[PDB]
């Protein structure tokens, strides 16, 4: 189609235009005087929301140009979340603080490709900068704090999520889920979603569950519908004692009948229960199984009959429980060396995992064999919502601090690296230029933090700056303290992540001297 | 359709117009002082770049006649990049350059006829002025200066090349694909585009690949199914010790189970993978690799049965690396004169190739006989997108020096040549006019460079064109000095086919007295 | 009625917008290459003008806010005319360069205020400087030059006008009018437009003219209409043998046919013409009359009869000639004190007229007291006003030069000034960026020149400036040399009040934060 094409001051000025809109919808959550954003969605109900990359993903603006500024800084926000998890508003809000001070400079005849590399080499020193403040984060006081912190000050999701990591370790998985309850759940665990497919099987009426004490088990890839295929390894578990967990593809009812009949009378104690998930995830699951109880997938595909199987085939486990949801073994067989060999395998397969999707499930996995699910309380869906919003970013942030440490927040981190790289140079001066836009951009987090309290940001930047270390403001208690001290911490990684990713965007977007797009 | 008919000087406006809307977005990319264009893009998020063509491709006006000249001299820009790989924004700089200065003269009454005889001839004697100059280019160092400024004064670009052309050799393939971490990467490597059939044969779960170590290799024209072709030769490998990889059309399910439940005990080692490509290029493929690996091609078609092969017939390598997308073999047992012998016919087999596509996958496999990745880092993916884009230019602009030398760039040896083409006449005066046309616009490149660091072009023009030999404005400096000494080195080809498609273009653009389209 | 009001940067857009419409159809008449502007004239023809102001009076754009623009930079062209005669355009160069320079670094944050205070320094320092350079210019050849550099290089005017001062002296006035010639023409002369009342008193048919030799001058300020009030004076003459001319409001039929039949016989020998002008200015004019020939009026408002008057109160002179059309007074008897002390009165009359008509009517006396008339010729009228527009400006220059001496042209006197100022600093860096701003735009003049040449103005200014004193570039011959040699006098008043008034307008547009308008 015909394009409209604009050049230099004309295309920079639409162009900031659009980050700005965007901008400006992201900047009014940040911090704890921060407020929402309600994004209208065509099908039912509207969101409310302060997780800066949600309203960010929204906008979308109708001036061709406009548009074109708000899409390309909304990758900042966006690559935030995909690698950090928070910080996505602070991103956004760095962002702009930098294309606004560099275009300007743009404006004064500075060469933009200079103060690319000028803002570049600032950020590539503050990364650093910031890997020597941070101070690791391993205790479960600390790890409840940035928890807190995370979730705008909400000391019970800090408190659940910190005994949630305490519990399933860190080579442990941690969900959210909508909870049914008006207050919040944590639950703790092998285990997958399939119930007994014969109800007359529960040999504890108590639980209305099946409780197979120290039994073999058969993984049968195909589904099964006679009983002919069952006689020989179903023999060799009669003349045994132990009981048997039957994992097949499914028990039908010809094959089924039989083994009800004979854990009916006590000739074996039998259990069939639907394998766990469908097409290849099935057997590659299904294999999960055979590693953690020392057993053969009984595979039909790659030249096995089930006749042919024996006691030898079979895994094992300590205890197994199956309910009309739910199985799970307790404890498998199977050795630590075959276990973690199979761990470090799915591990790689998450690596090269290019979608989202085919990571989710993979980890799962992986926590099934190395799991806790966080059930989150409200009254009504508008406030599950931004409160499950909110316990997400805070999982995320614990993780983050785990694996990166902390610094200080309310934005002081970066204002301390700021004047740290006060004597940072370049090779010419449009690169000075360039290094101080970035510098200067590093006190807006703070100053945007404290101008959400309405008070002035000047007054509170100059005296935090004035100060030392963790010394910084305090937004929710609107005094200076001690940020450590107070619990005021952000994790290194998402603070360093925020930084990079507005300087690569930002520092692209100070470079346009042309605009291309379609006419309206 | 009716058709909207334009004739003589209208005509010749609009189309200007055109030429010039196109020529002024890409032109402001030109030099170490350009700028960037943002490309609006339909499915999601837009693209920065600085490569002349990728904008020139999206021009298109609104105005059908208008459009009619950016659609023309869009593939000055477009055909530049298809030959050369670099210089398509010179190319768009000379070509408008020319049909402005062309259409002037048309204007006053000159014959255009004659006026592209002029321009035609002249550029007929810059190509060879050019050869002239260009001095070769074969030690690293020179080659990571053209890749260096090939990548707009990227020295680690320059570098990371020279590396690679050192590594595969001048015979060897370089591709460039989007890193997953932060910084540049390259990785070297016989190798084709085919994963196990099986991945129960994956014997290190730590990759999740198949290792085998000094094996046999089974080379199998036709497609396998049943097990009983194996047998034979499965057994003297059996008896043998070593592994065996089995590279045949296809190994179907009946004869694959066997295989799998054969190295799932220890029995054998085996590996299936399918053959690498389709059809008659199969075939050739497949020789390729008996080749390398001292084996026979087991072709049912010319008069073999798999049962009839032997140890013999098997080819063997030192190593086999296989995954799921791709399978290596590590130096194989093959003759270097039976080796040779293969690539100097592969090599001859190119130079019939009459189309570039059977040219393309030739020279693929004379590089697996005689490989490299590059991986590009960067922060975002905006970042990605005009990193990768520089990277692929300065490749291209390293295997062009190589191949045809280099000239001083700053687009010296340009002016250079057209001081040399001074006393250059024709049959008459409008030839006359005509070379002058072409050699005025071989000024443009330099003065456009100079032109976006807003410096005086004029002034800079005539400064270079008062010096000698390698004399230029270094533009990222802001001083003259010798352009080889500084390391401002352009490829000989793309100067010289910049100069040539411009030409051939702008020379016919300037023959139009009358534009036919349709009706708005 | 409703304003709109406009702010800081979008207020200066507009503002500069409006600015170079006038600026840039001013700029293409400057130099000798300088081309001509069409003047739209409601009642019949239009104008056709390279006069610079001419050009200038007429911008008045339609956006309220350029026009504003556009009015105030009006009034350097303007100025410049009021006070020098020549310059006009140049200064409306200099202020544009100045405008457009200053409002770049008041977007990059830089105080006006103090923008303007260094401009008005760089100034003060260059208007002394020029008077350095100066060196007069009083030999008819030097003058002529002025006058033919100010006629854009036309030799005859020069030459023309160099004459007419060597023949009038300093103290003599020059007029221009339109010649009824094809070619131009000089004339040299008291004298005022009133004929003989009496055609029957030529005393010489040969020129068809009354030559009344040393007569006496009777000065009548009310009209005669009895011969009872001349008896008595009358009397006097025809018993002194002098003739005698009367002045008088007019002289009626009753006391004219007397006179005639008095002179008609030889009884005494009498002329009767009309008294010069109209109402006060008349009574004005006849007491210049009555000091040049030591005679007094004989007011009847102011307590005097006619009949009182005796040969006491009448003028006398040398000579007398009286046509038709024109009464001429040669060599009074009036004292050069008395005369002088009536110029200096006369003088100081023309200092207080605050309107353009109150001062015309009052220098036609003083040079009727202290006289030459430049007639232009030309074919048709079109040219004719084309011609005497710079006859004007040339006559201007020329006693411009003479009172305040030249300088080289080719806007090479500024350029020097500049260079001799390039150590001078400010206050603070505002104030030193408001020079540099200054001495930049005094360039302006000689790059302008050379562009409506089609030359690089940047190559020739680093020409000029390269070398010394009166080294310039001459536009005409497209050569460089010593402008004095070549005859390349600009007026030092002349280039310093362009470049004065600029100065004072521009610096004050700098300023500008706000503008206050009328809605469309
Ligand atoms: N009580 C507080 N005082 C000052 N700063 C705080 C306080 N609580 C949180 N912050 C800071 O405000 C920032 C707000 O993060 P948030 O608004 O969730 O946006 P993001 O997407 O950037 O995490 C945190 O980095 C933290 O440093
Ligand atoms: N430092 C420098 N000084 C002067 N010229 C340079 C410098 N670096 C690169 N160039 C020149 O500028 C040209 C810019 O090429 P580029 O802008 O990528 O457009 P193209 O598509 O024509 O390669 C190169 O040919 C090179 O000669
Ligand atoms: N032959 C020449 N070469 C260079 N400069 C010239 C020549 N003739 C005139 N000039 C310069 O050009 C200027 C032109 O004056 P003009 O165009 O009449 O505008 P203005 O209203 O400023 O006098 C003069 O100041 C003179 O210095
Ligand atoms: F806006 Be962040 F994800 F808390
Ligand atoms: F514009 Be080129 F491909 F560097
Ligand atoms: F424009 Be000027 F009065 F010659
Ligand atoms: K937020
Ligand atoms: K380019
Ligand atoms: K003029
Ligand atoms: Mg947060
Ligand atoms: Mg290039
Ligand atoms: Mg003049």
């Amino acid at each position: 189609a015909a394009k409209d094409v604009k050049f230099g001051n004309d295309a920079r000025v639409k162009m900031l235009r659009g980050v700005n809109v965007l901008a400006d919808a992201v900047k009014v959550t940040l911090g704890p005087k921060g407020r929402n954003v309600v994004l209208d969605k065509s099908f039912g109900a509207p969101t409310i929301t302060k997780d800066g990359v949600s309203v960010a993903r929204e906008i979308e603006l109708e001036d061709k140009f406009e548009n074109m500024g708000a899409q390309m800084v909304k990758e900042v926000a966006s690559k935030a979340n995909d690698a950090a998890g928070d910080g996505t508003t602070t991103a956004t809000v760095l962002a702009q603080a930098i294309i606004t001070e560099g275009l300007k400079a743009v404006a004064c005849g500075m060469n933009p490709m200079d103060l690319k590399r000028g803002i570049d080499k600032a950020v590539t020193a503050a990364v650093e900068e910031l890997k020597a403040l941070s101070v690791p984060c391993s205790d479960s006081k600390a790890i409840a704090q940035v928890g807190t912190i995370s979730a705008n000050s909400d000391e019970t999701v800090g408190k659940l999520i910190a005994e949630a990591m305490d519990k399933v370790g860190k080579e442990g998985v941690i969900t959210v889920e909508d909870g049914t309850g008006l207050q919040d759940e944590l639950d703790v665990v092998m285990q997958f979603d399939r119930g007994y497919l014969s109800p007359y099987f529960i040999n504890k009426p108590e639980t209305g569950a099946v409780e197979l004490e120290s039994p073999f088990i058969l993984l049968a890839d195909k589904k099964i519908s006679n009983i002919r295929e069952m006689l020989p390894v179903l023999e060799a578990v009669a003349k045994a004692g132990k009981p048997l967990l039957i994992i097949a593809e499914d028990v039908e009812g010809e094959a089924l009948a039989t083994l009800v009949v004979n854990t009916m009378r006590g000739i074996v104690k039998v259990a069939a229960v639907k394998a766990p998930g469908f097409g290849d995830r099935r057997k590659a699951m299904l294999q999960d199984i055979a590693t953690l109880t020392g057993g053969t997938v009984i595979s039909e595909e790659i030249g096995m009959e089930l006749e042919k199987a024996t006691l030898e085939d079979l895994g094992q486990a300590k205890r197994v429980v199956i309910n009309k949801d739910t199985t799970t073994i307790i404890d498998g067989v199977g050795e630590e060396a075959a276990i973690q060999g199979r761990v470090a395998q799915i591990r790689q397969q998450i690596e090269e995992a290019t979608s989202d999707y085919d990571r989710e499930k993979l980890q799962e996995r992986v926590a099934k064999l190395a799991v806790a699910v966080i059930k989150v309380g409200a009254a009504t869906e508008v406030e599950m919502k931004e409160k499950k919003a909110r316990v997400e970013d805070a999982l995320h942030a614990t993780r983050a601090a785990v694996e990166e440490g902390v610094v200080a927040g309310g934005g002081v981190a970066l204002i301390r690296v700021a004047s740290k790289l006060a004597d940072l140079r370049g090779q010419n001066e449009d690169q000075n230029v360039g290094i101080k836009v970035a510098l200067r951009a590093m006190e807006a987090p703070l100053r945007q933090i404290v101008l959400n309290c309405g008070e002035e940001p000047s007054v509170v930047a100059n005296t935090v700056k004035g100060g030392d270390g963790n010394y910084g403001y305090n937004a929710a208690t609107e005094e200076y303290g001690n940020m450590i001290d107070m619990g005021i911490l952000d994790p290194t990684k998402v603070t360093r992540s925020a930084l990079q990713y507005a300087a690569s965007v930002a520092g692209l977007m100070i470079t346009t001297e042309c605009m291309v797009t379609d006419l309206p």
